[PDB]
Formats: structure tokens, C-alpha cells, sequence
């Protein structure tokens, strides 16, 4: 009509859309300037200016919304609530008027001013990149329900089983006596806390319940032993963490399982658990980290990348002078190009040398070295401008790089008084980028990657915009709220505070890389409420498993002579491997010499070398060491198996030359430590693990380009540290650690000059903490002490040099997309390379599955037995009562048996257990009931034949001994164990499994994981063996590294040393999951008082190596499992 086309024009111009994004980013920046610690009352004038900024930012919005509405209409599908963002606009416009209303009202209602946090989500629909991305997202949601029901299962049956086992035992500490004397002065504490005001409780186990820390244990105090005192321990007081890690009601049990979910401060929990209830509660935890933390997200990744491959594919179907030329011939001489790149190489070289305390000749030989290589690059220069000329040498902008190095060097020879000497050092790392010129494949690799930043960027964008919106709402809710009390006079903030913007930013991108986020949480939800970990949780889900696995799906969618016999000889060679490998796995470094174990161990290793040696020489007299083709030596693994018996061979002779043990004690060790690699012929001779080895191998080279790149970098980002920081990782650890400066300092209170274990000395050392970083596990540690960081020899202090965050942050994030684009390069191999294939072999598939369309053409009507059900008393059961409307009624009974058994918590009220304990009567019977029908409707035929009711027998079955057995304890008739009413409870959960005849979806779902088990087996088997052969080398090398008071540990607390053999297998596995790994490397490589060898042998050499080593080929592994996974669910999709 006419009144809409008076504005029409306005609001379908391109500038009012531009205009609108600029007041979006305006509100942005108001938002942005909120100090909650400083603005109190807003009696400041940037408090009320910014408010009036706010008032203008919310006229602007009801003005558009208003001309929006009268210019498109209301309520219809071409009108202003068809779009949803239009709707969101609405919602905002709304949230902010009622929050003016209740302004003026006098009303402080800080709980609706934290609504504005939704305002810069309006930005959404403004950018037309950023709308498409978004609309494909939503789209790919809704078929993500049944991998978040999945989430629901593995969520809530542990969560019950944790309630129903461990409820309210956390909480017991180690009390006093009862009526106990004490002749004045009560400093002894109500019971015993370890640490000062309980971070580190000491959770007891009560008697009648087998726990494995009983009181007894506590540590003497060094006079008077005032600890032995604390006899006995009753439950109270709080759980540990200021009353944030408890199993009381089943809120607290999903909190738990959530972060042991994450992998964060695991060990932890589990230990308390230990403490508290049952050394076997490590199948509990295992069991979870399995299933819940690994085929659980990972599920999530694939099935988000599957999704949204179909979605993108669903709607694009929708559309559906005369010496220049003598000179020239030098420049492209096949052999001056390699002198220049010898030249490059050695200067880079030459750069990783410099160290801290570096030789005073050293720095003169780099710095005349420096002017040589800048000489060199400058004659390059003038050469190249000279033999192609001016404008030949700008056709090449490398050359324009080229001459920009050569400039900025001079430069820096120049600058010898101020300044240059501070960042023209720095800007010596582009030298190393010339490589890429020279190196071909790196071109295509490269070009490649910036093919995909193409698509990334606007991906990129949106995560900064969720980073930047939950780094509002934290810092409105938990603002000025993580004010740590005094520790040396004044209560200093936590680093992990969210009290300025910039710390509210990094703390949400750390807790997005779930690193100490449990502090955070714990530290919060311990300050607000117990509701505040929904926050955490929100950021932490929406973030992690739904928008990254949106970036990997946009990656992954946009790259598209004697008598010979060999019958049977596999497998007793096999299985005298599983003899040999528990031999191996015995040898733990506590074995008394000359005990009967010790010779068990010799003579087994004598035997299993002896028969090993002999199949080598049976296969070598088959064929023959290189005699010509087809000989011994012409296969790889044949080759192995050589090495490993020629080791063996040259460790005996040495062994029985023990006489004269000087000097040759280094060859010892490392001949146990190629022993330890004996547990590998498995995969020769098992044919499974041979493809699957080759089959890695062979996915392993398309991804090298992108290994070389990211080693490059961190050569790169290796050397830069090492300029940035030299020697300023040294902090002066004491009793005071205050007001004092420097080394001096520090010993004029002669406390201590620690030594931070990673730090940014040499290269190597570099390396190792650049590494550290990587991979996302005690970085903010790293990054601490990169801030604090002040000078060469004196106190960090706190945030000295916030600047360095654009180092320490850069870094992850470059890393991680490199690892990103490395999975995505093998799911494209592999899909590839079976895509080739399959559809050969499905062919003959749907001919048979024509067939199989012809099987249920046969199956049409064989006269099916319900007349004989019928008339017979059951002509009703048969057919009116198995419709769909009588198990609408079983699903709501399950959901009703499943929200009774969710109100179980610790001291519940009576009344309340005898509820339940009638509603679980009802169900019982009402479940009898429906069995009994689903019995007379059908005979034993299809009883045994449906395979499903079978459950429903079992599930009635538990339910009615389950009642049975609690009439023994009404009468008393039997004393039985409450380990056999604690197991009916606990298996009770057994009649949730029932929801899964309903939901097909996760069938099919677990079905694609189903027929995914060869290669899923193949590589889980693989993965043990890798733990096998770990462990026994890591039980070899740290055996004796004891852990004790004098020796403070980090990350081995009580069973994750490397003592015996299992021990290790538990740390290998806690390594595995990247949990506090890098505190067990730090424990490790740890100079001892001369107590033993081992401390002052090799260790720095071989423990990171050790480390890095087992880490990269379990995420390997894991990641091909995952990728293979994958393949068999595209492969389900297509059919
Ligand atoms: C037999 C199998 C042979 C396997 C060869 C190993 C080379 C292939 C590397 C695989 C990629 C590693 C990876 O994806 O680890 C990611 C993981 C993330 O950690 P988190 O967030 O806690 O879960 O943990 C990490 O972040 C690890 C840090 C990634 C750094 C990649 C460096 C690659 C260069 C290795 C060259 C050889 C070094 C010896
Ligand atoms: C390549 C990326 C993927 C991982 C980085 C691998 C590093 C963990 C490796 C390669 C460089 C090695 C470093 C080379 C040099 C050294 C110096 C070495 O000696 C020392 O300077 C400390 C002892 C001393 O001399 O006082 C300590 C081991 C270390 C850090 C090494 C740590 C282990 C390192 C093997
Ligand atoms: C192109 C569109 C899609 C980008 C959407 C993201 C922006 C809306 C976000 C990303 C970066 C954010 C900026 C990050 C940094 C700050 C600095 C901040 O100022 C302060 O740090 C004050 C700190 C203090 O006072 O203690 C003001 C908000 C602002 C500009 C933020 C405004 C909102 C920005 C631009
Ligand atoms: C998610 C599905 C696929 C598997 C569910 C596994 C757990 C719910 C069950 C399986 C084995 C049970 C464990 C079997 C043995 C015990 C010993 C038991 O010790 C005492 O009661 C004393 C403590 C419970 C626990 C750990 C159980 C905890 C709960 C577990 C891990
Ligand atoms: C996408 C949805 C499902 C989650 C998005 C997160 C927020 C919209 C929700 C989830 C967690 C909730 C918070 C949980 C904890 C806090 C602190 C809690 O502390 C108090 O009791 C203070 C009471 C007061 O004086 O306001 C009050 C509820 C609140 C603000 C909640 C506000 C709304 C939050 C942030
Ligand atoms: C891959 C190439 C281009 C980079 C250089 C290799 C580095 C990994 C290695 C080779 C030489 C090593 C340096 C050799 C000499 C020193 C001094 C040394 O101090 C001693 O007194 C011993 C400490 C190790 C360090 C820094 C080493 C650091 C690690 C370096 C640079
Ligand atoms: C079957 C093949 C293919 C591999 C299986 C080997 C391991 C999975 C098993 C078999 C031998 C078991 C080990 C046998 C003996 C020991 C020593 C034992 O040490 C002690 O308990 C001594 C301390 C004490 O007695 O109090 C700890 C368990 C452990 C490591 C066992 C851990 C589990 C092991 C390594
Ligand atoms: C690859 C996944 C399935 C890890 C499997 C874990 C268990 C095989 C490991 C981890 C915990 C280890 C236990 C940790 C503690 C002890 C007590 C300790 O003896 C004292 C050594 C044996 C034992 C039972 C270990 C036996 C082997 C265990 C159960
Ligand atoms: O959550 C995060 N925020 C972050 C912010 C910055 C940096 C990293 C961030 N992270 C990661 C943290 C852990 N987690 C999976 C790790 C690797 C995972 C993977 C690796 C590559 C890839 F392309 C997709 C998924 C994987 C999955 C299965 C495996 F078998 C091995 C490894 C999700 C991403
Ligand atoms: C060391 C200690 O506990 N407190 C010191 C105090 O003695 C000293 O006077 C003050 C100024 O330097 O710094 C603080
Ligand atoms: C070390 O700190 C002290 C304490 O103020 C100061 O006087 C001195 O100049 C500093 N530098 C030294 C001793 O080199
Ligand atoms: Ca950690
Ligand atoms: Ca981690």
C-alpha cells in the first residue's frame, strides 16, 4: 500500500543494511568498555556517556524494527516475522524496553542487563558469508538429535550409577577422637586438611567400606606428632573444591561426568573416588573415557561432517651491455639456485646457534656471519637487477621480498645505536621464508591452504563473534566475583580472572582449549551458585563439538632347499609371542638380583631366543638371505625380525661378558632397551595388523607436505622465541617472593634461584616448550611466565608484557589449523582410494540387493498364526493390544521410571525414598503386566525369535528378584549383604535400554559404528600393542625414579609412576588422553641429589623424545580409527 511504500526505499537500501551493522559494532564497543571491578553505580563519566551511547544504540534498534514492520507487515511469511534473525531482532528490541521500563522504576534487576549480551548476535544476518554459513549450520542441526540422545544415555547411566554408588562419601574427611584432651591453645584443626583451607582435601574411607586411604596412612609432621591423633573420620563438612566435585545429587554426577569428559583433572576425581569407596573404580573411569569421551564427540565429528556434506549437496541440487644474456645463463645455472639455498640453510643455522650466557667470541662470529650472508644476498641482489633489469625484477614479487630482506638488513647493519638493535634482530626469520621460492611441492601446498582460508575466513569470523559474545556474558556474571583472599596481605585475582575485557577474551579462548578450565569452574561455581557450571558447559559444547566440527566439515566437503613346511607356523609363533611379551612384561626394576623371578626372566628369554633363532633359521634356509629375488631379505618385515634376533644374539654374548661391567654399562641399556621393542613380529605374523600398518603408512604420505610445513614452523616460531626470551625464566621461589628484584636480591634473602623447567634457552629447549604448547596442555603455565617475563636476571612480575599474548596465541592457532588440515588430508586419501573401488564390488551388491527385494516379495503371506490367536480369549491381545498406542504407554512408564530414579541424593528425606519405593512397586508390576500380554499374544516361537523381548524378560526379571529381596531386609529373615542390595539398585538402570526398540535412528547410527569393527578392531588392536611396547620402554628407562617428599612430583602421584609394569600402562593411558602429561615429563627430566644414576644419565635426550614420540602415534592411531569410521558412514549414506 501507500503508507508501506513511503519507506520501502529506505529499508531495501544496501545503506540502511550498512548503517545497521555500523550501530551493531557500535553497541559492540559500548559493550566492550565495561569494567564490572571499576564501574560500580556508573558515578563516573565514561559510565554515563557510555550509557548514553546505549540509549542512542537502543533508539536506533526500535527505529528499525518499527519502519521494518510497518514497511514489510507483521505475521506472515513474506512479512517481518518470516525470518527468524527478524524475529531475534524482535526478541532484543523487546528484552531492551522492558529493561528501560524496570530502569526507571528504580530497580537494579541485574539479571536482565546481562540480556544486551544477545545484541551483537544481530551482526548474524548482516554479512551475507556469515548468513549462508549460519542458515547451512542450522539446517545441519536438526539431524544431529540422535547423537545428543546418545549423549543423553552415556550422560545419565553413569551419572546414576555414580549416585547410586559414591553418594556423600566424598565429603568425609579425617576427624579427632570424640572426647578428646587438650590442655589449652586449640590450634588442632576439627579434622586434617594436608594443605592450608582444603584445595587438597584428604578424603578417608569409612569402615565398612573398602577405600585404600584409611587414616593410617597420614604423614607424620616434622617433636610431637600431633597428625597420629586423627583416629577415626565421619562424613561432613564439604566435598572437595569448595563444594564443586561431589556425587550427591545427580546435577553433581553430570558435572563430574561432563569433565571427565573434557579430559581435564581427571586423575584427580578418580583418585577421590579411589580414596573414598574402591581401589576398582579405574573400569568406572576407563570405562567412561571410552565410550563417553572418545566414541562419543567423535561421533558428533562425523556426524556433523556427514550432515552437512548432504546439506550442502541437498541444496546445490536445489539449483539443480652485451653480457646480460651471458650473464643470465649463471643466474638459472641448475647449480648457483642450490648455492644460494646451501647459503639460506647455513644461515638459518647459524641463527638457531645463540643461546643465553652464549660465548663472548660466539656472538662475534654470528654477527660477522650475519654480515657475510647480508653481503651475499645483496650481490644477489644487484646481479639479478643488473643481468634481467628494473622491470624484470618487479615482474617476481619474491624478488620484491628479496630486496626487502636485503634492505631491512643493511638497515640493520646501520642501526647500531638504538632501536634496530631491538626488532631488525627480529625481523631476521623472514630469510628462512625464502625456501618456499625454491621448494616445489611447497608452492602447491600453500596454494592449496590458502584455497581453503578462502572458506575459513568467514568460519573464522563467526568464532570470534561467539568468543567475544560468552566473554560478555562471563565477564557480567562472574565480574569482580574471583577475588582471591589474601595471601601475602591483599587479595590478588586470580590470573584466570574475568575482570577486564582482555582477560575475559583469553580466559574463554583457554577454557575453549580446555586447559584449567576445572579451576575456572570450580573457582566460579564455588562464587555465584552451583547453576553457574551451565555456563561453562554451554561455552564449552556449543563451542568444541559443534562449531569446530563445523570447520572440519567445511574442510573436508571443500577438498571434495630342505623340506619346508608352513601349515600351521603362524600361529604357534604367535602365541609364543603372548609367552615372550609376559616375560616381558614382568622385568619392573625391583626384582631382588638373584631371586627366583630374576631367573625365571633369564632362562625364559633364553628359551624364546633360542626358538626364535631357530624360525630364522628354518625361513632363511627356505630362501636365503639376498641369493637373488624372492630371498629372505626382499620383504620389510622379514628384515625386522632379522634385526630384532641380531640384537638378541649380540645382548646375550654381551650379558655373559658381565666380567669387566666398566664402560660397558651404556651398551646394557640400550640392549634392554631394543629388547623392549620385541613385542612388534605380531604385526607380521597376523595378517589383519599387517594391512592395517601399511594401510596407515600409505595414508601417512599424502599429509607429509603439510608435516614438513608445520616442522617449518616450528623451527620458525623456535628461534623467535628464543629471541624473545633469553634467560628471563628465572624466578627467585621463597617464603617471601615479594619486594624483591633480582638475583642479588634473591640471595640477600638467600632463598633459592629456581629454574623454570620450560623455558626458551637454547633451541632444543625451545622446541620442547613450543611443543608444550601445541598441544594444548600446560600452556597457560607457558604463557604465564611469557607475560611475567621482564628482563635477564631479575622477578617476572605480573603481566609485565601483555603483548606477548599475540605469540602465545598465534601459535596454538596456527598449529591446530595445520593439524585440522592434516585429518582432513587423510579422510580425503583414504576416501579416494575405496571410492576407486567400491563401487565395483556394491554393483554386485545392488544386483543382490535387487534380490533381496525379491526375498521379501517371497515373504508376503505365509499364513500368519493370528486366527489361531484369534477368538481364543485373545482375539483382542493379539491385535488391539500390540498397536503403537500400547507402547506410547511403555516409553512414558520408562521416562517416569527414569526421572525417579534421577531424584536419588545423599540424606534424602524418608518420605521421599518410600515414594519411590512404591513407584518402582507400580513399575515393577506394571511392566509384569505387559510381559504377560506380550507372552499370551505369541508362543515360544517368536519368543525366542524376536530377539528384543528377550530384553524385556531379562529387564522384568531383574525387577521382580529386585523386589523380592527387598522384602528379606523388611522381615529381616536372612542377613544379607548390602552388596547385593547395592548391585539390584545399580542394575536397576538396566530398564532404561528398553527406549532403543523406539529409537531407530541411534540403531542405525550404532550399526554404521558396527560394521565399522575391522578396521576399528584392527586398529584398537594396534593401539594396545603400541601401549605395550611403550610402557615396557618407559618401565625401562624411569624405573627408579622415586617419588617422596624430598623429590616432589608433579604429574606421577600414587599410581601413575613408572615403577612396575601396569603402573606404567595406567600413566601411558593418562599420557594418551593429554592429561597433565606434560607435568610427567617435567618429573622425569628432574637433575636429582646424586641419589642414583639414572637422574644424571641421559634422561634430557631421551625423555621429551620419548614423549613427543608415543603422543603422535596415539593421536595418530586414533585419528584413523575416527577417519575410518567416517568412510563407512558416507559409504551407509550413499546407500
Ligand atoms: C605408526 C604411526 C606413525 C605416526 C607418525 C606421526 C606424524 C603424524 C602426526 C599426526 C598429527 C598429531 C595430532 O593430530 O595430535 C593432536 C593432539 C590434540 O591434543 P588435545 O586437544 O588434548 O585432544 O595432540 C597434539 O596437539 C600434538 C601436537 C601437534 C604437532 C604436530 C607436529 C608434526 C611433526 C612430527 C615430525 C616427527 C617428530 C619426531
Ligand atoms: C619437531 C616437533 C614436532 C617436536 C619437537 C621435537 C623435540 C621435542 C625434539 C627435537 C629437538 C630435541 C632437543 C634438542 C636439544 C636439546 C638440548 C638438550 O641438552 C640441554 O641443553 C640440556 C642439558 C644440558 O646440556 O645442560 C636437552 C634435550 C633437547 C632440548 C632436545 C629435546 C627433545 C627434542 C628432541
Ligand atoms: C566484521 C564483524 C562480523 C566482526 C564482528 C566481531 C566484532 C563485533 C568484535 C570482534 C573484535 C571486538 C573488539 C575487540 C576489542 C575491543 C577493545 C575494547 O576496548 C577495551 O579493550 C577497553 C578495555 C578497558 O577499558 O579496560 C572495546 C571493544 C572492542 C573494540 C571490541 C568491539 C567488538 C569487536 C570488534
Ligand atoms: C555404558 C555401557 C556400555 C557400559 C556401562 C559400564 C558401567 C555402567 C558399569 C560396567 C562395569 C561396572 C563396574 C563393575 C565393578 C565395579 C566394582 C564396584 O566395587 C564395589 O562395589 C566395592 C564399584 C562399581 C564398579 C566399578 C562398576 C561401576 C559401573 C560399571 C563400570
Ligand atoms: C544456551 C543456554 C542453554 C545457556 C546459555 C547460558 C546462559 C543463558 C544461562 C546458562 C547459565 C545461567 C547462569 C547460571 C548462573 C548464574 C549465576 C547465579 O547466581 C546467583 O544466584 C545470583 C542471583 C542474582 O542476584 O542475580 C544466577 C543465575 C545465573 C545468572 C544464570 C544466568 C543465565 C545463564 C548464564
Ligand atoms: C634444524 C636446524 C636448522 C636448527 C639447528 C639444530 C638445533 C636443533 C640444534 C643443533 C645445534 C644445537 C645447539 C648446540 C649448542 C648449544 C649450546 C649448548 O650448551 C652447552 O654448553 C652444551 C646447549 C645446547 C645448544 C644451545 C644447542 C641447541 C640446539 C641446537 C641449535
Ligand atoms: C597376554 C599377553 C598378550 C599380554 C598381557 C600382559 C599384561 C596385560 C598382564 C599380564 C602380566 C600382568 C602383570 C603380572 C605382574 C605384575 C607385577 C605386580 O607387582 C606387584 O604387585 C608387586 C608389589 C606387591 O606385590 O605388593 C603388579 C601387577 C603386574 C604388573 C601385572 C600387570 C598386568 C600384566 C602385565
Ligand atoms: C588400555 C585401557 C583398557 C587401559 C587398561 C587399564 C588397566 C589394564 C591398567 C590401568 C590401571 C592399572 C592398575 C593400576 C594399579 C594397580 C595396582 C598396582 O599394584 C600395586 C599395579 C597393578 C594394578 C592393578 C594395575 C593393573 C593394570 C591396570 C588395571
Ligand atoms: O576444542 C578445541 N578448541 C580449540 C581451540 C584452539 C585449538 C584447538 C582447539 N580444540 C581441540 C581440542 C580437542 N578436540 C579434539 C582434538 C583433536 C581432534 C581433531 C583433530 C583434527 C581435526 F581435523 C578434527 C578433530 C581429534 C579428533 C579425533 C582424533 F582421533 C584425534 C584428534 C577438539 C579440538
Ligand atoms: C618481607 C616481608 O614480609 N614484608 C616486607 C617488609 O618487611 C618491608 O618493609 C616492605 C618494604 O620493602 O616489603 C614487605
Ligand atoms: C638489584 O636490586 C637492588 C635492590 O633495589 C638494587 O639496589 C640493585 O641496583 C639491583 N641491581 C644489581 C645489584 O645489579
Ligand atoms: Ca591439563
Ligand atoms: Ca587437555
Amino acid at each position: 500500500t501507500s503508507p508501506r511504500n513511503w519507506c520501502i526505499k529506505m529499508v531495501c537500501n544496501p545503506w540502511f543494511e550498512c548503517v545497521s551493522m555500523l550501530v551493531i559494532l557500535l553497541n559492540c564497543v559500548t559493550l566492550g568498555m565495561y569494567q564490572p571491578c571499576d564501574d560500580m553505580d556508573c558515578l563516573s563519566d565514561r559510565c554515563k556517556i557510555l550509557q548514553v551511547f546505549d540509549d542512542f544504540i537502543f533508539i536506533f534498534f526500535a527505529m528499525e524494527m518499527v519502519l521494518k514492520m510497518v514497511a514489510l507487515g507483521i505475521f506472515g511469511k513474506k512479512c517481518y516475522l518470516g525470518d527468524t534473525w527478524n524475529r531475534l531482532d524482535f526478541f532484543i528490541v523487546m528484552a531492551g524496553m522492558v529493561e528501560y521500563s524496570l530502569d526507571l522504576q528504580n530497580i537494579n534487576l541485574s539479571a536482565i542487563r546481562t540480556v544486551r549480551v544477545l545484541r551483537p548476535l544481530k551482526a548474524i544476518n548482516r554479512v551475507p558469508s556469515m548468513r549462508i554459513l549460519v542458515n547451512l549450520l542450522l539446517d545441519t542441526l536438526p539431524m544431529l538429535g540422535n547423537v545428543l540422545l546418545l549423549c543423553f544415555f552415556v550422560f545419565f547411566i553413569f551419572g546414576i550409577i555414580g549416585v547410586q554408588l559414591w553418594a556423600g562419601l566424598l565429603r568425609n574427611r579425617c576427624f579427632l577422637e570424640e572426647n578428646f584432651t587438650i590442655q589449652g591453645d586449640v590450634a588442632l584443626p576439627p579434622y586434617y586438611q594436608p594443605e592450608e583451607d582444603d584445595e587438597m582435601p584428604f578424603i578417608c574411607s569409612l569402615s565398612g567400606d573398602n577405600g585404600i586411604m584409611g587414616c593410617h596412612e597420614i604423614p607424620p609432621l616434622k617433636c610431637v606428632n600431633w597428625n597420629r591423633y586423627y583416629n577415626v573420620c565421619r562424613t561432613g563438612s564439604a566435598n572437595p573444591h569448595k563444594g564443586a566435585i561431589n556425587f550427591d545429587n545427580i546435577g553433581y554426577a553430570w558435572i563430574v561426568i561432563f569433565q571427565v569428559i573434557t579430559l581435564e583433572g581427571w586423575v584427580e576425581i578418580m583418585y577421590y573416588v579411589m580414596d573414598a569407596h574402591s581401589f576398582y573404580n579405574f573400569i568406572y573411569f576407563i570405562l567412561l573415557i571410552i565410550v563417553g569421551s572418545f566414541f562419543m564427540i567423535n561421533l558428533c565429528l562425523v556426524v556433523i561432517a556427514t550432515q552437512f556434506s548432504e546439506t550442502k549437496q541437498r541444496e546445490h541440487r536445489l539449483m539443480l651491455r652485451e653480457t646480460r644474456a651471458k650473464l643470465r645463463g649463471i643466474v638459472d645455472s641448475k647449480y648457483f639456485n642450490r648455492g644460494i639455498m646451501m647459503a639460506i640453510l647455513v644461515n638459518t643455522v647459524s641463527m638457531g646457534i645463540e643461546h643465553h650466557e652464549q660465548p663472548e667470541e660466539l656472538t662475534n662470529i654470528l654477527e660477522i656471519c650475519n654480515v657475510v650472508f647480508t653481503s651475499m644476498f645483496a650481490l644477489e641482489m644487484i646481479l639479478k637487477l643488473a643481468a634481467f633489469g628494473l622491470f624484470d625484477y618487479l615482474r617476481n614479487p619474491y624478488n620484491i621480498f628479496d630486496s626487502i630482506i636485503v634492505i631491512i638488513s643493511i638497515w640493520e647493519i646501520v642501526g647500531q645505536a638504538d632501536g634496530g638493535l631491538s626488532v631488525l634482530r627480529t625481523f631476521r626469520l623472514l630469510r628462512v621464508l625464502k625456501l618456499v621460492r625454491f621448494m616445489p611441492a611447497l608452492r602447491r601446498q600453500l596454494v592449496v591452504l590458502m584455497k581453503t582460508m578462502d572458506n575459513v575466513a568467514t568460519f573464522c569470523m563467526l568464532l570470534m563473534l561467539f568468543i567475544f559474545i560468552f566473554s560478555i556474558l562471563g565477564m557480567h556474571i562472574f565480574g569482580c566475583k574471583f577475588s582471591l583472599r589474601t595471601d601475602t596481605g591483599d587479595t590478588v585475582p586470580d590470573r584466570k580472572n574475568f575482570d577486564s575485557l582482555l582477560w575475559a577474551i583469553v580466559t574463554v579462548f583457554q577454557i575453549l582449549t580446555q586447559e584449567d578450565w576445572n579451576v575456572v569452574l570450580y573457582n566460579g561455581m564455588a562464587s555465584t551458585s552451583p547453576w553457574a557450571s551451565l555456563y561453562f558447559v554451554a561455552l564449552m559444547t556449543f563451542g568444541n563439538y559443534v562449531l569446530f566440527n563445523l570447520l572440519v566439515a567445511i574442510l573436508v566437503e571443500g577438498f571434495q632347499q630342505t623340506i619346508i613346511a608352513h601349515k600351521l607356523f603362524d600361529y604357534v609363533v604367535l602365541a609364543f609371542i603372548f609367552l615372550n611379551c609376559i616375560t616381558i612384561a614382568l622385568e619392573r626394576p625391583q626384582i631382588e638380583a638373584g631371586s627366583t623371578e630374576r631367573i625365571f626372566l633369564t632362562v625364559s628369554n633364553y628359551i624364546f631366543t633360542a626358538i626364535f633363532v631357530g624360525e630364522m633359521t628354518l625361513k632363511v634356509v627356505s630362501l636365503g638371505l639376498y641369493f637373488g629375488e624372492q630371498a629372505y631379505l626382499r620383504s620389510s618385515w622379514n628384515v625386522l625380525d632379522g634385526f630384532l634376533v641380531f640384537v638378541s644374539i649380540i645382548d646375550i654374548v654381551v650379558s655373559l661378558a658381565s666380567a669387566g661391567g666398566a664402560k660397558i654399562l651404556g651398551v646394557l641399556r640400550v640392549l634392554r632397551l631394543l629388547r623392549t621393542l620385541r613385542p612388534l613380529r605380531v604385526i607380521s605374523r597376523a595378517p589383519g595388523l599387517k594391512l592395517v600398518v601399511e594401510t596407515l603408512i600409505s595414508s601417512l604420505k599424502p599429509i607429509g607436505n603439510i608435516v614438513l610445513i608445520c616442522c617449518a614452523f616450528f623451527i620458525i616460531f623456535g628461534i623467535l622465541g628464543v629471541q624473545l626470551f633469553k634467560g628471563k625464566f628465572y624466578h627467585c621461589l621463597g617464603v617471601d617472593t615479594r619486594n624483591i628484584t633480582n638475583r642479588s636480591d634473591c640471595m640477600a634473602a638467600n632463598y633459592r634461584w629456581v629454574h623454570h623447567k620450560y623455558n626458551f634457552d637454547n633451541l632444543g629447549q625451545a622446541l620442547m616448550s613450543l611443543f608444550v604448547l601445541a598441544s594444548k596442555d600446560g600452556w597457560v603455565n607457558i604463557m604465564y611466565n611469557g607475560l611475567d617475563a621482564v628482563a635477564v636476571d631479575q622477578q617476572p612480575v605480573t603481566n609485565h608484557n601483555p603483548w606477548m599474548l599475540l605469540y602465545f596465541i598465534s601459535f596454538l592457532l596456527i598449529v591446530s589449523f595445520f593439524v585440522l588440515n592434516m585429518f582432513v588430508g587423510v579422510v580425503v586419501e583414504n576416501f579416494h582410494k575405496c571410492r576407486q573401488h567400491q563401487e565395483a564390488e556394491e554393483a554386485r551388491r545392488r544386483e543382490e540387493k535387487r534380490l533381496r527385494r525379491l526375498e521379501k516379495k517371497r515373504r508376503k503371506a505365509q499364513r500368519l498364526p493370528y486366527y489361531a490367536t484369534y477368538c481364543h480369549t485373545r482375539l483382542l491381545i493379539h491385535s488391539m493390544c500390540t498397536s503403537h498406542y500400547l507402547d506410547i504407554f511403555i516409553t512414558f512408564i520408562i521416562c517416569l521410571n527414569v526421572v525417579t530414579m534421577s531424584l536419588e541424593h545423599y540424606n534424602q528425606p524418608t518420605s521421599l525414598e518410600t515414594a519411590l519405593k512404591y513407584c518402582n512397586y507400580m513399575f515393577t508390576t506394571v511392566f509384569v503386566l505387559e510381559a504377560v500380554l506380550k507372552l499370551v499374544a505369541f508362543g515360544l516361537r517368536r519368543f525366542f525369535k524376536d530377539r528384543w523381548n528377550q530384553l524385556d524378560l531379562a529387564i522384568v526379571l531383574l525387577s521382580v528378584m529386585g523386589i523380592t529381596l527387598e522384602e528379606i531386609e523388611i522381615n529381616a529373615a536372612l542377613p544379607i549383604n548390602p552388596t547385593i542390595i547395592r548391585i539390584m539398585r545399580v542394575l536397576r538402570i538396566a530398564r532404561v535400554l528398553k527406549l532403543l526398540k523406539m529409537a531407530t535412528g541411534m540403531r542405525a547410527l550404532l550399526d554404521t559404528v558396527v560394521q565399522a569393527l575391522p578396521q576399528v578392531g584392527n586398529l584398537g588392536l594396534l593401539f594396545m600393542l603400541l601401549f605395550f611396547i611403550y610402557a615396557a620402554l618407559g618401565v625401562e628407562l624411569f624405573g627408579k625414579l622415586v617419588c617422596n617428599d624430598e623429590n616432589p612430583c608433579e604429574g606421577m602421584s600414587r599410581h601413575a609412576t613408572f615403577e612396575n609394569f601396569g603402573m606404567a600402562f595406567l600413566t601411558l593411558f593418562q599420557v594418551s588422553t593429554g592429561d597433565n602429561w606434560n607435568g610427567i615429563m617435567k618429573d622425569t627430566l628432574r637433575d636429582c641429589t646424586h641419589d642414583e644414576r639414572s637422574c644424571l644419565s641421559s634422561l634430557q635426550f631421551v625423555s621429551p623424545l620419548y614423549f613427543v614420540s608415543f603422543v603422535l602415534t596415539a593421536q595418530f592411531v586414533l585419528i584413523n580409527v575416527v577417519v575410518a569410521v567416517l568412510m563407512k558412514h558416507l559409504d551407509d549414506s550413499n546407500k
